[PDB]
RNA sequence: CGGGAAACCAAAGUCUUUGGGUUCCGGGGGGAGUAUGGUUGCAAAGCUGAAACUUAAAGGAAUUGACGGAAGGGCACCACCAGGAGUGGAGCCUGCGGCUUAAUUUGACUCAACACGGGAAACCUCACCCGGCCCGGACACGGACAGGAUUGACAGAUUGAUAGCUCUUUCUCGAUUCCGUGGGUGGUGGUGCAUGGCCGUUCUUAGUUGGUGGAGCGAUUUGUCUGGUUAAUUCCGAUAACGAACGAGACUCUGGCAUGCUAACUAGUUACGCGACCAACUUCUUAGAGGGACAAGUGGCGUUCAGCCACCCGAGAUUGAGCAAUAACAGGUCUGUGAUGCCCUUAGAUGUCCGGGGCUGCACGCGCGCUACACUGACUGGCUCAGCGUGUGCCUACCCUACGCCGGCAGGCGCGGGUAACCCGUUGAACCCCAUUCGUGAUGGGGAUCGGGGAUUGCAAUUAUUCCCCAUGAACGAGGAAUUCCCAGUAAGUGCGGGUCAUAAGCUUGCGUUGAUUAAGUCCCUGCCCUUUGUACACACCGCCCGU
């Protein structure tokens, strides 16, 4: 009988903290400075979500989790 | 009388009611009858004879127990036996220590540990484990609000892993929470040397205890015993004991027996019955108010008592088990239980998630296990065979099973029955037998691996699940030292069913089937009990104790 001796890797770990900025700079912008503005996200043609569901942007396969939708030309 | 602590003593009496005369002599135990001085002796040694120091007892009598390589009498296959049978070595892997790093992993140190925790380890139960994350505070004090992170992406990877952990997106319940110390909603966290309750054992034997009365100053003893008898502290009897109380017996369950009884459309049936001249008042099975066996009859042994032996008769003539006395043990269990008293670690909570190394090695460190020697062992498939039992929703998603795809049958799919004496099933890949056979024993006779036919369908099985055939030839016919169990439906062979479970068994708990050589004795070994005796033991012989 010995101990588990789980020490050889990762003696201490730091909590991950996402630096989610409180200001609307990276997520959205207007680039117009007017009452009417242009939206920087493609319209979602699916009816399985709400009328204000706006998709985020990655390198590909825009990840939202609810749909896992990917733009494909079939 | 009397006296003594008593053992005992007519003296060890005439003693606190103390004085007949007189001599020697002791003052806790050791040091020590030692040192020294004197004295005697040829010598060995004799006589007289300290102290320093050391110690809380040493010692006497007796009482109970324990022990005895002490006696007497009994008893037990956890004992033995010119007795044996089967053994641990010849056919189905597990438990824990010896025993390389992720491998020898908690509790249990002879009987009273070691398929034991009903503990059959991938994993939820793995703490030896190559690796982590979602993390805890009714409060004592600290860091301060529309952000101070939650299991939650294949393709550049991870250390196996469709786990965002990649030094990665600034997707996503959204005020949920987090760090430093513990009480806490607790921890299968410690301590079973704090406990309860359950067990196990001393201890399977017959043992044990008041009341009142006797004995003793008393601890204590008698009762509870010289004998005979019994399996028995069972009885007869004896008797300073008499009356009692437990334990033993009785008792309960279970087997074994009815030209008897109570009755069954699930076993069982009678001449105005057919499908055949060419609505039995219940008995085999099932189960009930009863019966039956009492050493009852006879013979012989026994202060002619208790009882013992034998024999008819009888289904059966010490007949399976269960339950089981206070004191006991620092026996096991805190890991069965918001059954339960607090000294006290860590974030790598002994929580989850078909996820994941071992232990399924072979110079064995041990223990429980898996196995029959010949016309008896097994095939012709040529006659009606057994059980004991189990079987489908609070939880819950998991039950037992009756035809065909067809190679040759469980069976990958359709199919009905059974909450059960209704179905499985008069228990669906089974006797031990036999026109495949041994002529005197390595052949046909019982299998060393290990390969194919469709695999029950369990991710994995190999780091435990899953059939018989080609006859490929293994010391191929009573076994180191040490030994374990056992006396009639014992043993042993053999299969089957329950528990565990997913029909998971080499384990255990039960059940039938074939069927039994030896013994109706003993105290030799190991122990136990009813006495007497000894003890310088009482932590009780694993004791105590002596020696430079």
């Amino acid at each position: 009988k010995k101990r588990k001796k789980k020490s050889y890797t990762t003696p201490k770990k730091n909590k991950h903290k996402r630096k989610k900025v409180k200001l609307a700079v990276l997520k959205y912008y207007k680039v117009d400075e007017n009452g009417k503005i242009s939206r920087l996200r493609r319209e979602c043609p699916s009816d399985e979500c709400g009328a204000g569901v706006f998709m985020a942007s990655h390198f590909d396969r825009h990840y939202c989790g609810k749909c896992c939708l990917t733009y494909c030309f079939n």
